[PDB]
């Protein structure tokens, strides 16, 4: 199971980790993906784990959008978590860098609760221009199931810890 992890409350913990390599440790049920609505797979967390997928990610995504069309802002779809889990959850969590909505990320976090554990990233960190801290106390005040937060930058794992309320 989960090792090394923080325990910030009842069902959120936390580790200085890259998703990645805790995915292929692990092999959780659940990966959440720091998905866009059309499942391009290019950069942050979302392109580190299509990479680490072989690009078998993508692939299964293009057929997902060509069916489907594109997710939701805040919306999420479970498909395979390929060598990575059983499952990936793939959220879109609002890019404040491309205008989107903050408050979308209290919806987001949301689809969290359909899965009973689930190994993630902070929704709309990163390279999606949202406040981290902002981040972790929508997910703690959110999520009701078992989430695994993997922080890949040390120097925002130890400012979240040690600014957590
Ligand atoms: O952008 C990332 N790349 C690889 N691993 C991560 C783990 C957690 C959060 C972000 C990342």
């Amino acid at each position: 199971s989960f090792s090394g992890y923080l325990k910030l409350t009842d069902n959120v913990y936390i580790k200085n980790a890259d998703i990645v390599e805790e995915a292929k440790k692990v092999k959780p049920t659940v990966v959440v993906n720091a998905a866009n609505v059309y499942l391009k797979h290019g950069g942050g967390v979302a392109g580190a784990l299509n990479k680490a997928t072989n690009n078998a990610m993508q692939v299964e995504s293009d057929d997902y959008i060509a069916t489907n069309g594109p997710l939701k802002v805040g919306g999420s779809c479970v498909l395979s978590g390929h060598n990575l889990a059983k499952h990936c959850l793939h959220v879109v969590g609002p890019n404040v860098n491309k205008g989107e909505d903050i408050q979308l990320l209290k919806s987001a976090y949301e689809n969290f609760n359909q899965h009973e554990v689930l190994l993630a990233p902070l929704l709309s960190a990163g390279i999606f221009g949202a406040d981290p801290i902002h981040s972790l106390r929508v997910c703690v005040d959110t999520v009701r199931t078992n989430v695994y937060l993997a922080v890949f930058d040390k120097n925002l794992y130890d400012k979240l810890v040690s600014s957590f309320l």
